[PDB]
């Protein structure tokens, strides 16, 4: 990583689909050649967050990953179960920053780089280790930027 990342076309095609048809519920980005952004994992609502969690950590422990998720979250308030169905896009960087510095240098540039490609996402948050990246930890950061 020499500060300045190239986004692969796989990211564009996924975004153009997820923005219109959104049958690519969440796209997992991987870091390409340690200087480019790539898409090496895609999944839809057929898989749940548990399967998502297990599969990514199975694919690799300590490297850089990203995830753009467009889902309709129903937020209810005041004990009134109106359930405000709000579709929200979130970007999450799955990368152990606490690991090898050569690895965290890579996502350092690309974290802001892909924001240009998947522009329109609401919140971008990083999750380092499996302790920080869990299904519950995912719902916490998505509601933290919401409104009661």
């Amino acid at each position: 990583m020499a500060s300045g990342v190239t986004v692969s076309d796989v990211c564009k095609t996924t975004y153009e689909e997820i923005k219109k048809d959104k049958k690519h519920r969440y796209v997992i980005f991987y870091i390409r050649d340690e200087k480019q952004i790539d898409v090496e994992t895609v999944a839809d609502r057929n898989a749940e967050y548990d399967q998502f969690l297990e599969d990514i950590q199975k694919c690799g422990p300590g490297e850089c990953r990203y995830g753009l998720f467009d889902f309709e979250y129903m937020h209810q308030c005041q004990g009134t179960s109106e359930s405000s169905k709000k579709q929200k896009l979130f970007l999450m960087s799955w990368c152990p920053d606490t690991a090898k510095v050569k690895k965290k240098m890579l996502y350092s540039s690309s974290f802001d780089a892909l924001k240009k490609s998947l522009v329109g996402v609401q919140k971008y948050i990083q999750a380092t280790d499996l302790s920080e990246a869990s299904r519950e930890a995912v719902e916490e950061k998505l509601r933290a930027t919401d409104r009661q």
